């Protein structure tokens, strides 16, 4: 078979949802972080997520050599955080974590302690697939802030949940 | 680093949400698709998705060996199929087909025609991390249907969304 267009596929993609997360790093290498949603869990012995990020970035160069990271799944007030991370306005990596609601847990990666889940995580594994890393990560830490609703990406636009 | 309880993992990801998807095949080893909260986007040239599933599952084996799947992420009026691809009503696999909405494009595999987005797909990699097979897919067909609003699992329950 031939593969469908990139132009295409990413069409598509727009009409499928996600969660929105910002995946955060701190170690040696220093402090960086980067808007994703491509993440999901993958199992949960040992408890393991994967998420998958361009390996051109700035921040996926930051993550691979500290080894730890947090993925952070962002609530509905919580778009601002989102576009930061995604380069929007073009905040300097290390002017983006000014804010209390960043903080360490277990492994030094800042966790957003007000995100609907924090996992703090150390990197078990990589596949390398075309332009991007898949980022297996297993779970040392978790935080939840108090019950709150998903920040979700849908057709290029912010959205949370409602009930059928 | 020790890694969380399983138990605690599985408590933080009901606090997450998902989009709820349908993966189905079909091909020399037969008919079989179940509900998939685990999917996501790798990288768009070749245009890959993977999802993750439990190999325990009637339907994991038979993907494959198939060697071809769709992913079918479900819309806001579709909770019946998530449901019964979830075993509820404990509906004959090959009987789940039978509804004239699941056609083959491509591959073989049945694709949900009305589905917010449906990607027919050839299997590439396949990475078995704890209980769970990583299956990387190719896709070679998608299909288009119009304006759909997403399915989304949160807190064990379905939901959809609504602006901001």
């Amino acid at each position: 078979f031939e593969t469908v267009a990139s132009f295409d596929f990413r069409d598509a993609l727009s009409k499928a949802s996600t969660p929105v997360t910002v995946v955060a790093t701190n170690g040696p290498f220093g402090l960086a972080g980067l808007t994703c949603s491509a993440v999901c869990s993958v199992c949960d012995r040992p408890p393991t997520v994967l998420l998958c990020i361009n390996r051109k970035s700035y921040a996926a160069g930051i993550i691979k050599s500290n080894g730890v990271l947090s993925v952070n799944w962002l609530a509905a007030g919580q778009a601002v955080i989102s576009q930061t991370f995604a380069g929007v306005g073009s905040v300097p990596m290390e002017e983006r974590f000014a804010d209390k609601g960043w903080q360490t847990i277990a492994t030094g990666a800042p966790y957003r302690m007000d995100a609907a889940v924090s996992f703090d995580c150390t990197i078990a594994n990589i596949v390398d697939v075309g332009s991007h890393s898949v980022i297996f990560a297993e779970v040392v830490a978790r935080n939840h802030a108090e019950e709150c609703t998903p920040l979700i990406y849908h057709r290029r636009q912010y959205a949370t949940t409602r009930s059928l």
